[PDB]
């Protein structure tokens, strides 16, 4: 029903493509060896990271929301803490990259209800061709693999492919199969205090974040072996606090009560040697800026050469112009409920930046 964006411009050229959009759930960034973690949480994305220059680690992302669909509806439009209704009003994504061409495909592994009108619902209806592969419980996220390389087989020259993730959601010990709870009765570099339950809650976070990067290392890796020309953003939705924040007895999350390990994300960007090639672009520069998930549509945008009306660049995070805005946090909808995020403690903690 919404008219499309004006002055549509794509620079990208007119060879075939193929984007990805990978989003993670639950995951932070302050429990990911990739990012400091001391404990070999994330070995395949290491690697990756070792061995792969094409992959671009940001160090400084943020999301505005600790809650799935609320942070999506920002994330995945123009909307964001001063303006959260603008998903209402303004194209989406998805909208943007089918108004550029492309055909666009949704692959979940979370239990989508097609015959309620949910949000999460109309989002992955708003594509071409859906996968939902937990219609239904232990479903693990490898599930998105094999519709994906299908995906991948689509002849369609331009195309969009979104991965829905289960990641570390809460009940974290379902997230991954009974005989790989690698951290199972591991007591290294855990906070002090815990007791059986909390610690068997812990080391099943980290459990979990062994699983999805073991997920988003195949999904990188089935991509590149697809030798494709794009690229693939990895994002997780928000965070969650796992006893984290001293003193050490909160697991969740809190709007109301926040703290950095619910708001601090993932933020990786592979770019195939294709892509690399033919757009070259240095972001070495880039992977320290202080950045906000709810600006998200613009640094992809930015990545796919896409220029329009209501088109900032100065909010992506791999642009020349890039100006770092306040990265708001808090329940939008309240009278004057927004607060900086740097304004949180403990800061200094490693991963928590
Ligand atoms: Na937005």
């Amino acid at each position: 029903a919404l008219p499309p964006l004006a002055n549509f411009k794509d620079e990208s050229g007119n060879e075939p493509r193929t984007l990805v959009l990978v989003i993670g759930e639950s995951t932070q960034r302050g429990r990911m060896s990739l990012y400091g973690y001391p404990r070999e949480t994330t070995p395949e994305l290491d690697a990756l990271h070792k061995t792969d220059p094409n992959l671009t680690v940001f160090n400084n992302v943020v999301t505005s929301r600790p809650y799935t669909i609320e942070i999506l509806q920002q994330a995945l439009t123009f909307a964001n803490e001063k303006n959260p209704d603008l998903y209402l009003t303004q194209p989406s994504l998805m909208n943007m990259m089918k108004q550029a061409g492309y055909k666009t495909f949704w692959i979940t592994n979370q239990q989508t209800m097609t015959a309620r009108n949910t949000m999460l619902t109309v989002f992955s209806r708003q594509t071409d061709k859906q996968y939902y592969m937990n219609q239904q419980a232990r479903e693990y996220d490898t599930n998105v693999l094999k519709p994906f390389q299908e995906v991948l087989n689509d002849p369609a020259p331009k195309k969009l492919i979104i991965v829905h993730l289960l990641g570390t959601h809460i009940k974290y010990k379902y997230r991954y199969p009974e005989n790989q709870g690698k951290f199972d009765g591991n007591t290294d570099h855990v906070p002090p205090g815990l007791n059986a339950e909390e610690l068997e809650s812990y080391n099943d976070y980290d459990n979990a974040n062994l699983y999805n990067d073991h997920v988003v290392a195949s999904l990188i890796k089935d991509f590149k072996a697809a030798n494709p020309n794009g690229f693939l953003v990895y994002f997780s939705d928000h965070g969650e606090e796992v006893y984290d924040t001293p003193p050490h007895k909160t697991q969740g999350r809190n709007e109301d009560n926040p703290t950095r390990h619910m708001y601090t994300i993932p933020f990786l960007l592979w770019t195939s040697e294709k892509w690399q090639a033919t757009h070259p672009r240095d972001f070495s520069q880039d992977v320290d800026r202080k950045y906000s998930l709810a600006e998200l549509i613009h640094t992809w945008s930015d990545l796919a050469g896409l220029s329009y009306d209501g088109y900032d660049p100065t909010r992506s995070v791999v642009n020349p112009q890039f100006k770092e805005t306040t990265r708001w946090i808090g329940n939008p909808y309240k009278k004057n409920a927004l607060i900086d995020y740097d304004t949180l403690p403990y800061g200094d903690q490693v991963g928590n930046q």
